[PDB]
Parts: structure tokens; sequence; C-alpha cells
């Protein structure tokens, strides 16, 4: 009996409570930050003027702001939003209760007993936070107890939708900004939590014909709908590496254990497309070990998480317990996605990976100053030889590396990301903000990772042989979550251009990666 | 060949920079704020008239007041004093670094681009920190890059010391505030790291006459010092439980796998103690799982810790991630003390342990209100039969626990503790503030664990068949870290005993152990 797996031309894409699906919308606090402040403004503000955002859309430079880019189907969205209001009310009455511990109840204290905060809570937090001072002393601030929150009926699994799609080109939309709704006939919405083990069904495949059809049951699919499911089916069809995929993902193997560092993979089976690209075919039976060094949309995509999730072993994140509106528990996001094993690993410490062992290497900077502990290096040691996967770190804090090389040792090769001129943090983080800065002061506040003489000093501390720039946001399907427009003048390709020399010069070896690569190991 | 164990009546005191160690004094950090706020205060107090401390520690009532307790040996204490301080000054760089850090240099800024105090910081602070800005995003903080910090001049394994004593009787003097010299013929004081396998060797026996010397060799001794060393030791000598040992400590075994909580065990070989105690000749081989709730001085007891240390095969704590000066991080400590397979888990996270699975359940209060993420409860399921040990934990926020059995399901046995009056917060954590407060705001700050309107709240709504209070600080053993006066009318007592006959009076059964209790499981 013939066999059928998921083609490599169709995408499923994750939505959570209608937008594209992305970290900070998991936990109810965060998604409610950013439909209050973020999504129901863009939304109200496209129901008012259509034209406004098809003149937007319709310019390449503005790709990335707040606009609606499905602008012709006014009807659609406006349906879209009046069926939903009860949800907003609902993560509304979450939004005000926190409105109301930070600006009516917390300020009121100034060092004595935080007990009669408790009694004063919202109910949508009763039992959900906890109170304390800061430093001074004085200052009272809070965290959420993160899994009664998702424990909580903010938290609602029946919001979770994919979206099923072809795709037919390797460059790939802006899709932050817009209504992840069945804009056409070849594509299906379907009502599905992001943890489901029938997407897992889906993405394994290895199914008949009849049992597609008890799978499209499941999903509450009949009719042509069902039939439009099982349409995007088709019949189906061991020594060291280490591959650059693209953006800041990178594949090893090494005495058979499997490595994947920050996830990005794009797909096949559609003509005009680049050619030797590493794409979700590629991937091997088992990814024994997934390696996420922070929480920043380009690093993790959960379009790819899900599509990857049934052959996955174990993923390894920061640790953070800040449970907070800006950092929140990266690991619980994951568990949430269903990954099932799932390690959180501090600065500096040690954890063996099949034949290799990890550390973990502090990470500073590119987060706009904001309190956010989910972030670091990976330092692979693959026998004798070491390999660093420094994403976004920057070099703000001289000396770091000096010192940190002086417990780590010698490192061999080192990725290093150099997008030095970021986005204001405001664009990414200002919704979960209580209140905006001046927006001269906000201007200042920026998510720049390593500039030449930063990476300079780093490469300089850890005294690598090889240096790869990555992470540079230049292959075409990154466009899904940032801006994608590149010429020579850019400070950013300036810079790494003289970082390549510089070592170069030292007698190593050096590069911009561009696309696909194999490499040494 | 004759073999030889350390005798059981023979205390091995943990000693750090002159003083009985404890968590807070192996981070320089934190080690450096207490030296400088507390100790040296307490050393020149004494310095300057004797009979001060003489008359206080006649009184039991000043007992864990800032008293050296060894009044009688000036020249000793003023000799020691003279020859450490060198590392007094080169703490005290530290301690003004982090000053400076705090006053002149965090608080210049308003909500602008940090990058800027990078570049000012002191030298003992380059590269060993991260800077960011709070929820308002306009007052500066940091926290500390804590294994850079360990891997500084400031951390220094030098300074650390254990000192050999005989043990005479149950009752133990409290220790917190005393140098700790050889005062006795009978004491010995020998330089060696903490996290030494030395010690472990030491505490393992099973050794030669001639492997004894050599092992006295390793330690620097010879003479008469090497033939004291000798003398503290004498020819050497699986079912279901669960046993109360003291305090907060219960043993556990469940199929073969066993279990300790917040360790604190007791002496024997010397005549007039109390009967039936459990006590280190009691442990089993092996202690599959140490599990410790909080990082309060009565659940972890470095003199016990070192010395089962070479049984246990993997620490359970809660994790943090705060990495400052009043949380610094457990993990790190306890791998600083030699364990080397520590897991932190956080709120109601699972984790499978031999047969059992442990559950970490929220933890809030008795902390007055810093920011401590250290502190936990362990649910543990051995099989049908699931055990809370709540240590001292509160109800202050109200609905937590009902939310919490709605994820957890059942607990049939809870202990929890109750000293519903305890120590101003100040009096453990003041050396680590910044300043004080005003006098009237801190005595509102308290570490008090559960009255019996909090008990009665926690067990209504988890709802156990058996309810044991506990960790209640009545073993004359626990005098080392508090102070140990008992009588029926003090506000805890008649607090649990309300608490026993509300249990009693809904069908349960209920107790407040006092001394070692065999139990059901
Ligand atoms: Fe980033
Ligand atoms: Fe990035
Ligand atoms: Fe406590
Ligand atoms: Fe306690
Ligand atoms: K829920
Ligand atoms: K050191």
């Amino acid at each position: 009996h013939m066999r059928y797996s998921l083609r490599q031309d169709i995408a499923v894409e994750p939505v959570i409570a209608g937008w594209y699906g992305w970290s900070y919308l998991l936990p109810p606090q965060t998604l409610a930050r950013f439909v209050h402040n973020r999504f129901n403004r863009i939304v109200e503000s496209y129901l008012d003027d259509p034209q406004v955002h098809a003149a937007a859309v319709r310019q390449r430079r503005m790709h990335g702001g707040p606009w609606i880019h499905a602008h012709e189907h006014r009807d659609a969205i406006e349906a879209w939003y009046r069926e939903t209001a009860p949800r907003r009310e609902r993560l509304d009455e979450l939004f005000e209760a926190v409105r109301r511990l930070e600006e009516d109840i917390l300020p009121r204290h100034h060092g004595e007993c935080l007990d009669p905060v408790y009694q004063e809570l919202p109910a949508a937090l009763a039992g959900r936070v906890e109170v304390f001072y800061g430093r001074d002393n004085r200052t009272a601030d809070y965290r959420f107890v993160e899994p009664l929150m998702y424990a909580s009926e903010y938290y609602d699994e029946s919001w979770q939708q994919v979206r099923f799609r072809p795709v037919t080109e390797d460059a790939r939309e802006f899709a932050l900004t817009t209504p992840m709704l069945e804009y056409g006939p070849e594509q299906l919405l379907v009502n599905v939590p992001l943890n489901s083990p029938l997407l897992d069904a889906v993405f394994r495949g290895g199914l008949t014909g009849t049992e597609l059809d008890d799978l499209a049951a499941r999903f509450g699919l009949d009719g042509e709908r069902a039939a439009r499911f099982a349409s995007y089916f088709e019949p189906t069809p061991e020594e060291d590496v280490l591959e650059y995929v693209g953006h800041a993902c990178v594949f090893a193997r090494h005495r058979g254990t499997t490595f994947l560092v920050d996830p990005v993979l794009s797909y096949s089976g559609y003509p005009g497309g680049a050619e030797n690209r590493f794409t979700f075919a590629d991937l091997p039976e088992r990814i024994d070990h997934l390696l996420i060094t922070h929480n920043h949309q380009d690093h993790m995509l959960f379009e790819t998480l899900l599509r990857i999730r049934h052959r996955v072993g174990r993923v390894l994140v920061p640790k953070s317990t800040n449970a907070s509106l800006v950092d929140p528990g990266l690991g619980g996001i994951l568990r949430r996605l269903g990954f099932t094993d799932v390690v959180e690993v501090d600065d500096l410490e040690t954890l063996s990976c099949g034949s290799a062992e990890v550390v973990a290497l502090p990470f500073l900077g590119e987060h706009g100053d904001l309190r956010i502990r989910s972030k670091t290096g990976w330092l692979i040691r693959f026998g004798e030889r070491s390999v660093l996967f420094a994403a976004d770190s920057t070099n703000i804090s001289p000396t770091m590396y000096t010192k940190v090389a002086e417990v780590i040792g010698p490192v061999d090769t080192v990725f290093i990301g150099m997008e030095s001129i970021g986005a204001a943090a405001s664009w990414i983080y200002g919704p979960l903000y209580g209140e905006p800065l001046d927006r001269r002061t906000d201007q200042s506040r920026r998510l720049n990772g390593s500039n030449f003489p930063q990476a300079r000093e780093i490469v300089d501390a850890l005294e690598p042989d090889e240096v790869y720039v990555y992470a540079m946001g230049l292959e075409p399907w990154m466009g899904v979550v940032m801006a994608v427009d590149y010429d020579e003048s850019h400070p950013a390709i300036v810079d790494s251009d003289l970082l390549v020399r510089h070592v170069q010069d030292k007698g190593g070896t050096a590069e911009r990666l561009h696309l696909r690569r194999t490499l040494r190991l």
C-alpha cells in the first residue's frame, strides 16, 4: 500500500491569535502587551485607511514596518477582527491587571513588608506573581510564576493555528505584521495547538491514503478542505561534517552525533531557486542536539522548529529566571512548543553531548540594555577541534573575552555575526514597555552586534585560525522576519571586509559566508 | 594490614577567611561585603573591649548576636587579625569597586545607551559584570558574571581551612561570629580547599596507617600535628523508608534509590547524648539524590555537606540567574564545594529520580522581600505516594496553592515548617545591602515562615492525609547556626498545636516532630 509524505514545497506557517507565530506571542502576559500595544493599532490603522498600508507596502524600504501586506482583503480582515473581539477582551483583562500592579499597587510601597500587595492583587494575577524589592530595598518589583500563567485561561491553545501554503520562490515576504488568514484557495488555515502530535504525524509522513484521511478528520477537516490537505502530500521518496546552512544556522556531525545551531532552513521542489541550498530534505533522521543562542526572531524561527521537531533529541538554551515581560523563560517557551528535553545552561558551564562537549559563553550586548539573560554563545569541542558560535555577541565589555580565554583555553574556529547597525530596541520590544521613553533617548537604544573593532578584539582574544562572518541576513528566505536589502556600501559589509583582512594578515583564514558552504570541522 | 576511618565523634568544621563557613562566604563579592560590613566590625569591637563580648556571651538570650564566643583568647585573635590584613585589603579592593559601580557610575544614566559604563569600570570588575536597565528603562542595574568572579584573584582557595575537633555533647554553641582558630590542643586547623579530594579521602576512610601518614603529608602536616591528625582515626568498624532526622532533614529510600533533603546530621561515640538519633554512621553507602529547598543557614550546612559529599550522586536545587549579592547562584556555590552533578529546577518542572519523580513547587516568602529566586518546595512522587517538603514555605500569596493543586493533583503527606517569628532580614542579609533602611522600616522586614492560618490554607489546598510540622530549630545541634531556646508559650509552638488539631479534626494524622522518627512513606 502506497505511502505519502508532506511535499518539500509546502510551508506550514505557525499562527498565534491571528499573527505569525514567534517567541513573545506564546506567554499570555507578553501576548497581551503585543496585542494591546502593537497588533490592535496596526489593524485599526488599516481599517481606517487601507491605502496608506497599500502605499507603504508598495515600497521595499518600508518592509518591516507596521504594515498589513495583504491590503487588498479588507473585508476578510474586518470580519476576522470582529469575530475575535471576545479573545481580545479576555486578554485585555490580563493587560489591565498588569498595568494595575505596576502603576497603582507597587509604587505605593517604600521599603516596608510587602505582604499587603498580595491581598490587593487583581484576580487575573492572584497566586501567579511574586513581588519583592530591588537592590535599593525601597522600589517594589515583581515577576511571573510562569507555569501558573500557562495554566491560566489567558493561555489558550485554541487560539493557535497553522497555515499550509505552497512556496514558489527563495525570497519570502515580511510576515510579522499581517493577519494570517486564508487569503487564497491554495492556502489552508487549520485550528491546532502548535505542540500537537498531529503536526508531528504530518511532518514525519509515511502515511497511507486512508491514514491521511484519518489525520485530516482529527484536524476537523472535511469536503474540499480535506482534499486540499491531501494535495499537500506526495508519494514518499555518517562521517564528520560542518556545514554553513544560512544566516546563523550551522549543521555539524561528529562521530555520528548531529548538531544544529540557530535553525533556519529553506524549501525545495519549485523551479527557479538558487542551487546547492541546505533545505529540509537534507536533514538527517536525527538531530541529537539543537542549540539556540538567543531569543531573537532570526535565531528562533517557529516555522523551522515545528517542522524539525520530530527529529530532535535535546534542545540547549541559555538559562534565565527573570520571568518578566522582556525576558520570558525560553525553556518554558520551547516546552510549550512540544520540545520535551530542554536543558538550560549558565555562563561557562559545560555539558557533554555525544562525543563532544558544549560550553556556554557569555554573550553581552545587542539587547538594547534590557534585563535579558536569555543569550549565550556556544563553544563545542569536537575532540581536539573547538568551534565557537557567537551569534550576535559583542565586545562592549572590554577584557571579558580575555578573561574567558583564560578559563576556556584556545578556540580554533569562530563564527561571528557583524550586524553592526541594528534596529531600535523599541521596534522589537517597545510593546512590552510600561510607557515610552522620550524619543531622542530611545533612539540611542539599539540592537547592534559587533562592528569591526569589536570583532577584532574578540578574535584577538580567542586566537582562532578560521573566522567566518555569518548571521548577516543576506539569504532571501530571512525576509519572513527581517528587511533583506543589500549593497556593498553598507557599513556592516565594509566592517566585515576589514575583519576578514585583519585575520588574513595574521595568517588565518577568514570569509563572510553568503550561501551554503561545506567546511573543515 | 589494619585500616582506619575518621572517628564518629570528631567534627570537621569548614572555615572561610577565618570564619565558620556558609554559602554567602564563598563568592568573593558577597565575602567582601560580609568582611567589610560585619566581620571587621565584630573583631574591632572585640579588640577594644573584650569584656562586653564576655558579658554578652555569658547570657543565653544574646547568643546569635555579633559576639566572639572565644573571648578569653585576645592575643591569638589579635595576631590572627593582623596576619590576615593583606587578605582584607585585597578583598577591600573588590568592596570598593562594587561601591563605585553602584553609587558613582550607574546612577549617572537615565535611559540612554549604557556602553560607556563598561569603559569606566574599576579594574576589579572589568569584564566581570553586565549592566542593564530595570523595568522603568531609566534606572541602571547590574549583575555578576559569576564564573569570572570565581576565576578572579578575589576568590582565593588558600584562604580556606578545616578545623578538626572532638564533639562531647549534643548541643552546639553558636559558631558564626567567632574566628575559627586552634583554641585548644585537642583541635587541629588545616589549610585546605573545601573542595579538596583530600577531604574525601578523610571522610571515606578505610586507610592503612602508612596511607594516613601520606595523607597527613599531603595536608602539610608533620610532627605532633601529624600525630594529632592520626589520633582522629579509629580501626575501621534495602527496602522502603521515610525517616525524619532533624530540623528540616528527611531521609527516604524507595525501590533501592536514596534521597536526603536539607541535610543536617549529628555525631556519635560520646556518652550522655540523646538516644536513637540518626547520625552520620546511619547513612547508607550512597545518597543518590540530595535536595536543598533554599539557601538559608539551617538548610544548607557546609559541615554536613562536606562530610557526606563522597556518598552523593546528584544534587537538586532551585534555579536562579539573579547573579546578585543577595542571590548568588546556588549551583555555582555547590560546584565550588566539589559537588560535580548539580541540577537546577524551575517552578513546577519535573525530573525523574530513580523510580520516583521530583517536582519543584513555588516557595514564596520568608526572605524579607528580597529579590531571591533560590528557594523551592520539593514534591516527590514515590509511585502512588507523594510527599511535599515545603521547608519554610508561606501562604502570603493567597490562591497560589489552589492554583498549584490544579496542576500537580493530590498530595498525601506534607512536611511544613512553622517558624512564624523569624529574624530581621537585616540580621542575615544586612551586610549585603548598599546602605541601611531607616530602623523602623527595617523592623517590618522579617524572615517569617507560616503561622497557623497560613499553614491551614496550604494543607486545605493540598489535602494531605499526614501533616508533620518540622524545621522548628528544636534539636540541640542546630545551635551552631541559630538560637535554640524553647518554651510552650512560644507563639510558634502554639500555632503548630492549632495546626495539628485542625488536621486531626478533619480526619487526618498530624504531629510536630521533635526528634528522630521512622515513618510511613
Ligand atoms: Fe540578535
Ligand atoms: Fe541576529
Ligand atoms: Fe528559611
Ligand atoms: Fe529554616
Ligand atoms: K491554559
Ligand atoms: K580564583
